């Protein structure tokens, strides 16, 4: 029974002390471990008062990941026994899975409670707003509980729920005016911790050999959970752990694999909110520890080789690469605790001891100390905040990472010289994306050189934001059937939908091309975000009129779309050299970046060999034991960069 499970977790015994707790003070400090109860029956709790209403107001609860976001709140919508998106909601960048007028609790991403005050500054449509996982410290969530600090003496009738560790919960009460903690701890049970005896290089290759160990020595039921650094080696690791499988048969055990990353399916949705029955093994490959959370919770073992994606600021220019780092001390033992939730539970760990009390970290560094503040402070600014340093954060950013932040929105065209926000940079805020995808689409509606190609670049920026998972195979294979001699990446992505028009947006299409077909509706989900927006800002107008007056059915119109994202990403150019690429910017005297595999520029150059570029641009870098490039874009004359932004390109050339 799912209902009577929801009465034996931490929270239920402190419900009542909650809620009297709640009505006494505006701002709580909820201290306690993750998946206590906290983020899935508070929410109930305050339904079944008063504190919303009968229909007129709303709760908030925010999530830092997007896939514990949308998990979370199928979870609850169980429980609730309620239709996903009807009562209980969630609005992701670019779900928004709420009925308007009759869901009454909502769970959103931290980077989308930001969006919320552009609308609605005071937030009137919402009654309690709750901050779940605050001691991971995101940059949304730091500026969010720095902006909500403003608007609690504005509004006092709004009830404010901050929730964090144990370790945590000190320096919230500090930043919120000696705030009152509640503290609701998770029955903690022994976990013992193994230790490997060396150092250990090749973790993917010790963990199946620690699942298996698991799996034949011990008995049913208490199952597995692996941390994998990301979502491509989830899906790598779950068709590795069949093909052992097949191999077994019915011999010894059952072995149900189960992935956790984001946008699943919805058959995958509701095969993790299952129970296994008797003999049968739950392995489950997650990337972080919010979304393996569950109201029955009969996980045992966990497994954990250390490491987490990040993305690292770079110093030379102004973005973040996609870097994988151990994890801090702090959050590993977060992850040894998730085993001992209802038994005593077991942890592996890939890495030696002496790693663990040497090598790691104490604490991790929060994310505003090293990130790109372009979308933030462009966000502060449209919002009000004239000052930069003398708002309320509680973690001041590095005054060379602001720096280098605003002067990558001058060059970028969002801010005057004297440092206001401009109507471009008020244009840019209305779009749900990057402030740099806003100034392609700018330019490819109103530049004299570049105007004409805004349904185009409309479609291009589509596909890169669901890049990683728009093929099955490799992409030379599903590349050269869709289109030959495709000399950059970004022209490539603007053929496959084109084709996907021409076939009515059939399925059978992208089965012959080689096209992961659920992806395809999410970038035409994506192009529908992207248009409206366009038409309220008023780009789709500017853009008939230019193509009623300026028609180029020929190689230009593949020029001008080059010119459009020169524009929007003038940091991300590399010259190439005799030592090889390299990173076109003057603070560095060079990056030595060189070019991905998976795009197309690497495969022009080993197969059918071309000649190497001069110039290219990307919208992806990452190190992986060595500088990679993803996203390539051919820049076949020195002319378009020196047009396009010559404040940079002027010293340089």
């Amino acid at each position: 029974t799912i209902q009577e499970a929801r009465k034996l977790l931490p929270v239920h015994q402190y419900k009542d002390e909650l809620l009297q707790e709640i009505k006494k003070n505006q701002v709580l400090i909820i201290m306690g471990e993750t998946g206590s109860g906290k983020t899935t029956q508070l929410p109930q709790y305050l339904v079944e008062d008063g504190f919303t209403d009968q229909g007129k107001l709303q709760i908030a609860i925010t999530q830092p990941r997007r896939v514990a976001a949308t998990s979370v709140a199928a979870r609850v919508a169980d429980e609730m026994n309620v239709v996903l998106g009807k009562e209980v909601g969630y609005q992701i960048r670019f779900e928004d899975k709420t009925t308007p007028n009759k869901t009454v609790l909502k769970y959103m991403t931290d980077g989308m409670l930001l969006r919320e005050f552009l609308t609605d500054s005071k937030l009137s449509k919402y009654s309690c707003i709750m901050i779940d996982e605050a001691h991971e410290r995101t940059l949304a969530t730091d500026i969010l509980i720095g902006l909500l600090k403003d608007i609690l003496p504005q509004r006092p009738t709004l009830k404010l729920l901050i929730s964090s560790a144990t370790m945590n919960a000190k320096k919230f009460s500090e930043f919120f005016d000696n705030c009152p903690i509640f503290n609701v701890p998770g029955r903690r049970y022994p976990v013992d911790i193994h230790y490997t005896l060396q150092p250990e290089a090749n973790y993917i290759h010790a963990a199946i050999t620690t699942i298996f160990q698991i799996h034949t020595t011990q008995s049913l039921p208490g199952d597995i959970l692996v941390f994998l650094t990301g979502q491509e080696e989830i899906e790598r690791t779950k068709t590795k752990l069949e093909e052992i499988m097949s191999k077994l048969g019915s011999r010894t055990k059952q072995m149900i694999i189960t992935p956790i990353y984001a946008n699943l399916p919805q058959e995958q949705q509701l095969k993790i909110f299952q129970p296994t029955p008797e003999n049968c093994r739950k392995v489950v490959l997650a990337t972080n520890i919010a979304e393996t959370s569950l109201t029955i919770d009969g996980i045992r073992y966990v497994i954990d080789p250390g490491f987490v994606k990040e993305n690292s600021y770079v110093p030379s220019t102004g973005m973040t690469q996609l870097l994988t780092v151990p994890c801090s001390r702090a959050s590993v033992d977060q992850r040894a605790g998730r085993a001992g939730r209802v038994g005593p539970g077991k942890c592996f760990r890939i890495f030696t001891k002496w790693s663990y009390l040497h090598e790691l970290e104490l604490m991790p560094k929060p994310e505003i100390t090293r990130t790109n503040l372009s979308n933030t402070v462009l966000l502060l600014l449209s919002l009000g905040v004239t000052d930069l340093i003398k708002f309320p954060l509680m973690d001041k950013p590095s005054i060379p990472t602001l720096r280098k932040s605003l002067e990558n929105l001058y060059i970028l065209g969002a801010l005057n010289s004297k440092g206001t926000i401009t109507r471009l940079g008020k244009m840019m805020c209305e779009f749900p994306c990057e402030p740099e995808f806003a100034k392609v689409l700018y330019t490819a509606a109103t530049h004299e050189q570049c105007q004409g190609v805004l349904e185009e670049c409309l479609t291009i920026v589509s596909m890169l934001h669901e890049t990683p998972s728009l093929f099955i195979g490799q992409k030379r294979d599903a590349a050269a059937s869709v289109l030959s001699e495709v000399e950059s990446d970004h022209i490539l992505y603007l053929e496959i939908f084109n084709q996907w028009r021409n076939s009515k947006f059939s399925r059978s299409w992208c089965q012959d091309h080689k096209i992961q077909f659920k992806t395809m509706l999410r970038v035409r989900n994506i192009r529908n975000q992207l248009f409206r927006c366009s038409e309220k800002v008023g780009l789709v107008e500017k853009n008939d009129q230019a193509r009623m007056k300026i028609g180029n059915i020929a190689g230009y119109i593949n020029a001008r779309i080059t010119r459009c994202f020169i524009s929007g990403f003038p940091m991300n150019i590399v010259q190439l050299g005799p030592t090889g690429y390299q990173t076109m910017g003057r603070s560095s005297g060079g990056l030595n970046v060189s070019v991905h595999p998976t795009s197309i520029l690497f495969v022009n150059h080993k197969e059918k060999a071309q000649r190497p570029s001069k110039y290219v641009l990307y919208q992806q870098l990452m190190l992986t034991s060595k500088e990679f490039i993803r996203d390539c874009l051919v820049i076949p004359k020195e002319e378009w960069l020196i047009d396009m932004v010559p404040q940079i390109f002027k010293d340089l050339i």
